[PDB]
């Protein structure tokens, strides 16, 4: 696991307003997609169940198609929610970033590296302990 060896408090504070803005906009951009994908899928559902209404319809057949559509929609929302939870995790970890903290998640650390990598430093192994 990685460890936070150093953090720049001034730089984090001075530019905090801007990061918080860019963060919410990205989080909102994901939210717009979620709702946009769900409505298109629900319109597809209503269209498909309508074909079955025009065609021959069985109360049990339509239900499994219905049940199948609700399942796909639940998959779409759950995946979008995971993306949001990860995004909130990135921001929370960054604001509360402090030396001696532990970042066990590989993807999270390098996400903190690409964006915000200039505000802090981290390492692994005895090299990191020597720094602390």
């Amino acid at each position: 696991a990685y460890v936070i060896t150093s953090v720049d408090d001034e730089m984090r504070h001075n530019e905090l307003s801007t990061l918080e803005a860019e963060m919410a906009v990205e989080k909102k951009a994901v939210e717009d997609q979620r709702d946009a994908d769900l409505e298109a899928r629900a319109q597809k559902l209503e269209a498909d169940l309508a074909e079955l209404e025009a065609e021959g319809a069985k109360s049990d057949v339509r239900r499994k198609v219905r049940d199948s559509g609700e399942r796909e929609m639940r998959q779409l929302r759950d995946r979008a929610q995971r993306e949001l939870d990860r995004l909130d995790e990135i921001w929370n970890t960054f604001t509360k970033l402090a030396p001696k903290q532990l970042i066990v998640d590989e993807v999270l650390y390098r996400e903190l590296q690409d964006r915000y990598g200039e505000y802090f430093t981290g390492a692994m192994g005895a090299e990191s302990i020597k720094k602390l």
